[PDB]
């Protein structure tokens, strides 16, 4: 009965996120992606985009969440969070959060290293570049990319 | 059938290591501590010290290993490594190793953040301080500490 | 006479801050804790000052004042020319190194740092407040007097 | 005819920036300083002011010119038939941030980025910190070129 | 005429190095790859030079030489005063920033850095050799010519 | 009577070190520079040489003295009735490494450590790099005090 929560805003989910989802799903019996809730896509849109890109992962589900992440995790009978890390700044910031979360609620955090190909990817740089007409199609799931193009045109 | 290998030299195992062992054992169905093999304690001594301190963790075992870590992991039917991280330097160094290991063999690596109380602990600083008569008893399992005192006197 | 100013917003003061206060007061003849008045937080400056005074009652050579504007002015106006504070992380170091070099360049005021106590390395006032707001227990990260008053503000 | 674009807000240009301008101009046939403007947020200095301050302190660099722009930097670069960006780095944060931007820029447009290490004397200098210090009366005259210091004091008054 | 020296041990040259060679040669009128002779490695300096020449056959403005002693001397003796190399990580940056500032201080020679290609950020010669020694497949990290010769040395 | 120990190998002392000595002496009633010797590995300079070079460049610091030692630094500190260490930091690596040592030293002995930021001009200076550069003929005269430079050249000859 192993399991972990993979939290984020996912606005939108990137290939970097998706790689981490697949990797977590390969090592834990269940994975819950927690979409935390002022951006480009609505929560429902974000959830939909993630569900579409994770159809091939049977043991993964997607939910929205509010308030303390550790409460979200414990209310579901789990006590692990899983996330990817790209940079030293990611590590420093997430280590702080991980130690606070373990202190207040006993919830642990597991990190994985980014895929090298996606180390420079963020949802906010991808949206920014796309806005000015840069090609970010190699950084996003094919579905998400189309949804993005739609948002910028409308 | 989840599982991970927790590798290191463990010369000697510290409370920092032990905390990570317990945390990995809580989230994976099996954990193998892999003692990799020019220090203070022999491999057998290191294994013994770890086994003594992990008697309360039923799903953990301890083995020696040589050669490529990813071969050790795959020869045992696993494809995950688990380790703790204390510092930014830990993160940078281990990220490199993790990406190389995933590239050559598909073996993934999961990291956890050090317990705050042990963030400054290394086996080499503990041995060094103890050599000159500093009290490191709060940083090492009670068993290990006694074994250390014995090594310095003999 | 040796001395240093220990600056911050302290909204609220944490056990991390308090540890640094004690360690500074152990080494300098006088320490002045300077509570910065900004544009904004949870506690008023007077509330912050009282919480620090309660927590530092056993440090006779430490006093608490509010300040604003250029810190190196605050320091020099009190006949001192040293700042003291703690560092938790690499980002603390990078950020504070820049500020320290700027402060020494513009005014000749030096800055001394101490490493955080390991137990409080992950603590910040903002994160403590955030956690407490959603019901998390941060009582082991704050002095007793502060935790009570924090519960009061969240109600 | 080698060339690079040196981008920034330059609000205002500092001695750290100018040091990099000089070093870039010594190694590329032409250098274009690109004053990148956010049309949605004004800085302290207008685009004309920023350009003027840079020109006045780079008069002895014959192969350097100054132009403003907005939008994607890689478009500014390619529209001039170049494909190199050059800038300085002071800290580990600069390196992390600029490596991400450089990798993104090469990915989307094939434009490369060259970095130089800050002169040690100016490693702590930023436009924002200089402006902030000066706002409260601190002396930043040794961190900024003559073309800047008094105009900056003028804005603050 | 613009130009730069690209220094290293290249024992062996990797696809990471090669990417930087190509990017330097695209921007400078000439590039000199300088293979450092040390106290020690797997390949002789002549072997290293030949492997680089094979991999850089399509870069007409890049040449390969060996060198020893003070790098800024090597650079200036060839009428240049720029060094160029890649950076993978924060430790690369910290280390190379120190060396660059020292090299500019002592000789006026400047240093230009490029960011690693993301695909090769984790690559080092030492780690590639270590992995290959115990049978790991590093063929996607090295140029074709190098991988063959590496297999030869491990037998 | 406040006081701190400023430890190091000082093989040789640099201008970066001396800057820290001065700043420490300005803020503590007494400063003891501790020349820590590894009895199992000699450096370039003997203990007497290292001490001599430090004394010659600190003659105008009346509250500073120089002593050698070995073994645990916290014992050196406590045997003098002090419980503070003071030193400089230049880089993020220095901070990571020294924070570990400081936390270990306070844990085992209650001795505290105070750090100051390097002077920007000397941030890239180390004794090892200076020695290495000088070995191959590089000019490090601006990085080292007069008391050091020619003795260093003498050792290399
Ligand atoms: O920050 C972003 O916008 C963003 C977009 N893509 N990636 C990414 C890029 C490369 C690799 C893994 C993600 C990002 O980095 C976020 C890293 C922190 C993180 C928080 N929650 C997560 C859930 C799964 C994976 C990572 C995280
Ligand atoms: O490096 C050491 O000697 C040493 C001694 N104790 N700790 C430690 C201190 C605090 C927390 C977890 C360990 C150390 O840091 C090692 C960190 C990398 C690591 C490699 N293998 C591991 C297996 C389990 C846990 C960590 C590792
Ligand atoms: O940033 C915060 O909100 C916050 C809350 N607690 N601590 C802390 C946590 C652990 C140890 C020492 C403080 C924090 O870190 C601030 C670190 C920078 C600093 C600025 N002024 C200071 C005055 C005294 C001490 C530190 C500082
Ligand atoms: O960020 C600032 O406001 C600011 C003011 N001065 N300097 C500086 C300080 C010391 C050395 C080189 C600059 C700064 O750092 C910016 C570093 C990144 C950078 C982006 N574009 C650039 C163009 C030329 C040079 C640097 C950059
Ligand atoms: O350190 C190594 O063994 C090694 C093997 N491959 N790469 C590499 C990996 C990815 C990208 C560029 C190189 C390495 O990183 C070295 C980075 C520093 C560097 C010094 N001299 C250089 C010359 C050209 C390029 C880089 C350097
Ligand atoms: O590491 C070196 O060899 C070396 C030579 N000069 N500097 C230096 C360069 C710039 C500024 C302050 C020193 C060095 O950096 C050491 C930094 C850590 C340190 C340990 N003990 C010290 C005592 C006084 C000052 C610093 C230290």
């Amino acid at each position: 009965m192993t399991g972990a929560v993979c939290p984020g805003s996912f606005d939108p989910v990137t290939l970097g996120h998706l790689d981490v989802f697949e990797r977590a799903a390969a090592q834990f019996d269940e994975v819950i992606v927690a979409v935390l809730i002022a951006g480009m896509f609505t929560v429902d849109e974000r959830i939909e985009m993630i569900r579409e890109s994770t159809a091939d992962l049977p043991n993964l589900r997607v939910e929205s969440g509010q308030g303390l992440l550790v409460d979200f995790v414990r209310e579901r009978g789990l006590n692990a969070i899983v996330k990817g890390l790209r940079t030293g700044t990611d590590f420093e910031y997430e280590l702080q959060m991980a130690q606070m979360n373990k202190h207040i609620a006993g919830v642990d955090t597991f990190f994985v290293a980014t895929a090298p190909a996606y180390s420079f990817v963020s949802s906010s740089l991808a949206k920014e570049v796309a806005t000015y007409g840069g090609d970010v199609s190699a950084l996003l799931p094919a579905s998400v990319h189309q949804r993005l193009l739609g948002k910028l045109r409308g």
